[PDB]
């Protein structure tokens, strides 16, 4: 059982570089639009205290450089949405695959390709934090990398690389450019609110573990939904719903363990620990695995 | 915080395919003319129990065989048989096809993993292989003919194509020659992974990456000579050194100015008696699947 994200293939072919003065990084270019942060039209001391609209009705098309491998497409209009710079191109990009834009819920998750001077570098799994952050992997010069994911065909695009917190996190926004979380593109020391753990998540993982031939964790003791949530909250997990309870139905239907009695074990390693044990080689409880991902992995 | 960063996978979506023999599908690889797959796609289910190889192929054809690019048909005009892989020749080159190598990897090394069900991608994630030739993959039935590999400046290096799932739920296969990665065969007959060990250069590896990031409570004041610590290492079930495991920290030991026979020293105390409540990089763990060049690898914004 491995964090596994989707073939990057479809989005690779919509990776291009965007410079503004010196500032490079990376667009997604659908059909004849490049999608890309807007702070890439910042100089350094721009970023330090930007106000946006005041900085992009001082640039032309011609100040926007754009280029798809080596190839330059020729900007010919802009607008800004929110954080993101939408670049019209005269060129129709042909490898565009199906695609909508989705702003995520915390907890979801979403693969990641991490770019480069509009190059792909690597692919991973993320999930949105309860504080609307993620922990990622990210450089100098990886901005305007995606997140996604795909469903038949059709890659939904949820989120787009602006910055780093001083705590090693990252922030960002959806593909109308609307920041995750109570950040802004400023170059200011920002915190996050404190996190939680995604609760609905490390059941789905307890699963996996249990689908992989491991029951230690598992115990004969009962909960309410109530009583489970009054202990999670102490311990900084987010409620369970009954929309999460339902989620689980599959995995609970094919291990036999009803979503309670997770829970209950789940209870039991919150105030005991895990003793120097692990669970799918794992010293921590993991919790960026959704029920979903655990059944598309499993099944 | 440091995670697992698998290559951008599409060079290698834009070459899968599917291939059947009567009922049995599985996956292939398309580069130029040529389809590799699992040689096991031309047993029925009950000639898995006990497969004549040599003999199953003479009673097929080209006409036998199904290639498809999604569903669209490939005509095989020829086929045979290396190892455990079968080569079949196709009448159309792969426009896709990227640069590549076929690469015989060694235990330690890792790469990514595109897993494939009826030729279409599915999943992308990294693997290492273990000391006793198995990894610890995510593959379900269908699964077989999904390919490993590594990139370097846009040249794929394929290094594994998958054949089985072995009992404790590790799996096996082979390079692209189709000689497998350790004692397993291609037989639905009793086998098992042998014990395995602890990759000594990818721990190694990861405490190098520890101290970049400013995590060295671990380095002490001693030093070691490279066979003392390949003794010591094999009595706590760790690889012994290679003269190639020293050179490829090499990078490393030059970054952060920690020669290797010191790290391995700190290593050694760690072993004998170390962590105590103390983690590294966030973890308890000792990681052993990072390699030296991953660890590069996400430091820099290679490709
Ligand atoms: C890291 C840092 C001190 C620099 C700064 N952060 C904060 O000022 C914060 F604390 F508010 F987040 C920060 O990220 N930026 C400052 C400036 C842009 C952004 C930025 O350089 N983005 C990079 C895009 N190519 C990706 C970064 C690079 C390192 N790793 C990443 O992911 C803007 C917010 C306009
Ligand atoms: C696990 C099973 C008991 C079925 C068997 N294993 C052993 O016989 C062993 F234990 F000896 F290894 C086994 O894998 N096979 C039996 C038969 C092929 C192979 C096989 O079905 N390969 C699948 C390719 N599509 C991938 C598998 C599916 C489940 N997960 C996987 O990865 C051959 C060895 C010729």
């Amino acid at each position: 059982f491995r964090k596994m994200a989707f073939p990057s293939g479809k989005v690779e072919g919509c990776m291009v570089q965007v410079t503004c003065g010196t500032t490079t990084l990376n667009g997604l270019w659908l059909d004849d639009v490049v999608y890309c942060p807007r702070h890439v039209i910042c100089t350094s001391e721009d970023m330090l205290n930007p106000n946006y609209e005041d900085l992009l009705i001082r640039k032309s098309n011609h100040n926007f450089l754009v280029q798809a491998g080596n190839v330059q497409l020729r900007v010919i209009g802009h607008s800004m949405q929110n954080c993101v710079l939408k670049l019209k191109v005269d060129t129709a990009n042909p490898k565009t695959p199906k695609y909508k834009f989705v702003r995520i819920q915390p907890g979801q998750t979403f693969s990641v390709l991490a770019c480069y001077n509009g190059s792909p570098s690597g692919v991973y799994q993320c999930a949105m934090r309860p504080n609307f952050t993620i922990k990622g992997s990210f450089l100098n010069g990886s901005c305007g990398s995606v997140g996604f994911n795909i469903d038949y065909d059709c890659v939904s695009f949820c989120y787009m690389h602006h910055m780093e917190l001083p705590t090693g996190v990252h922030a960002g926004t959806d593909l109308e450019g609307n920041f995750y979380g109570p950040f802004v593109d400023r170059q200011t020391a920002q915190a996050a609110g404190t996190d939680t753990t995604i609760t609905v998540n490390v059941l789905a993982w307890l699963y996996a573990a249990v689908i992989n031939g491991d029951r230690w964790f598992l115990n004969r003791f009962t909960t309410t939904l109530n009583d489970f949530n009054l202990v999670a909250m102490k311990y900084n997990y987010e409620p369970l719903t009954q929309d999460h309870v339902d989620i689980l139905g599959p995995l609970s239907a094919q291990t036999g363990i009803a979503v309670l009695d997770m829970c209950a074990s789940l209870k039991e390693l919150l105030q005991n620990g895990m003793n120097g044990r692990t669970i799918l080689g794992s010293a921590l409880l993991e919790d960026e695995f959704t029920p979903f991902d655990v059944v598309r992995q499993c099944s």
